[PDB]
């Protein structure tokens, strides 16, 4: 074809179990298939954070960032610093070039798996996703939309317990800091607080995901 | 005055989550000052340092779920694979090292409104059912008793009061998990405002260091 432009969607998952053993992954796959049937041509790339190199910010990264500030190039870094920065570049560039993001995270001790924090630490880079201005920082990503699907044993979406929903709230905060302010949230909650009605909660969340896909 | 349970040496855990040292980190410089002041008040208390950037902190992954599945089935430690045995043992080491301690000190910087990811993996190594918490008919309840925790955080801006405290996710999430495992009292020291006010960087650091020395006399 003469034109190669298309909407790029990133299906970012952070759950070790598959869709058959995870409520979050089950609703995540239902939203993706419903989005594909509504949006052909659009590309959907899956990113499993448990099988993706996500370097944590450590002494090598600070040392690598320091040499970059001193005007030095990539060759000045050690081999260990080179492999970490390159993997951080790939994660950042792939996220910046996409248009739609879909996060699937389970709640482990009031927050997400730790690899989600390292992944966000790979995305928040000054000069790339946000810039400093006279009136504080400003996110750089424009024309982006994000969906977060979180599965929790208890119920956190409504009530006072939304204050301890740290995984959901911190993800929304970082997304807005890099310019992704148009977000959507689908809660898959209560399958373990009341196991007798866990399948109804899953089925209701699937219907909630299939409706959002036609307008997302 | 005593004559109850012998001496009972107080174990203190100085848990750091910053790759830089005290010379290149405000939170570490305040954390090191608190320890030096605590050791002078209690010369016989044991202080064990745990650097999370140089400690095996296994993340909950596919091997951990497969291990917990075989443990719940009735099998023992002889059924796991070599990758599962190494991960489960290192989680028990971090768990029992934390449980056997009476005092806890955390030093973290704010990286994008939260802590480094290794802190979350370390907290997931501690919240274990039947060990640090259990579920009752009235709800979950922690099991650790007689513990006192202190969190030192260094942030560029100010997140102590107002609507900016709601986005201090690193401090708040650490308090919730510590309170979930029984440690209901976690004092907090803020080294904040160095990047918002670069001219007050040394004034804020020096004031927070003196605050940590005064707190070390009663902690
Ligand atoms: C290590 C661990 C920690 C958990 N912590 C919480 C929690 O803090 N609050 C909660 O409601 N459920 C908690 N759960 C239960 C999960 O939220 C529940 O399994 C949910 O369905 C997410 O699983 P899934 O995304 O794989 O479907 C925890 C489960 C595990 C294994
Ligand atoms: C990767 C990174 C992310 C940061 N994110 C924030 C932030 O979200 N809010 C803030 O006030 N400061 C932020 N800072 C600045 C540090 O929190 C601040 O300089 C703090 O003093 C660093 O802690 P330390 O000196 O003890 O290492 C960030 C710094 C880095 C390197
Ligand atoms: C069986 N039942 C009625 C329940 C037992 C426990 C829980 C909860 C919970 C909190 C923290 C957890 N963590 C940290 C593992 C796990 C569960 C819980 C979740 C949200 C609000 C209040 C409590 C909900 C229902």
């Amino acid at each position: 074809l003469y034109f190669q432009g298309m909407t790029k969607v990133l299906f970012i998952t952070a759950n070790p179990n598959s869709a058959e053993g995870s409520f979050g992954m089950a609703v995540g796959e239902a939203f993706i298939e419903a989005y594909k049937n509504e949006h052909p041509q659009d590309e959907v790339v899956t990113i499993d954070l448990f099988n993706t190199t996500v370097p944590a910010i450590d002494a090598d990264v600070f040392a690598a960032w320091g040499k970059f500030a001193a005007g030095e190039g990539f060759e000045a870094l050690t081999e260990a610093q080179q492999q970490k920065v390159a993997a951080m570049n790939t994660n950042l560039e792939t996220f910046m070039h996409a248009d739609r993001y879909v996060f699937v995270t389970p709640m482990w001790n009031f927050s997400y798996p730790p690899v989600v924090k390292a992944y966000l630490d790979n995305l928040a880079i000054a000069g790339k996703t946000f810039k400093y201005t006279e009136n504080g920082p400003v996110g750089l990503l424009e024309g982006k939309k994000a969906l977060h699907i979180q599965a929790t044993g208890g119920v956190y979406s409504e009530g006072a317990y939304a204050a301890v929903d740290f995984g959901r709230n911190h993800l929304k905060t970082v997304l807005g800091f890099i310019g992704v302010n148009e977000t959507e949230y689908i809660a898959v909650e209560g399958m373990n607080a009341n196991p007798e009605k866990a399948q109804e909660i899953k089925e209701a969340a699937i219907a909630n995901a299939r409706e959002l896909a036609k307008r997302f």
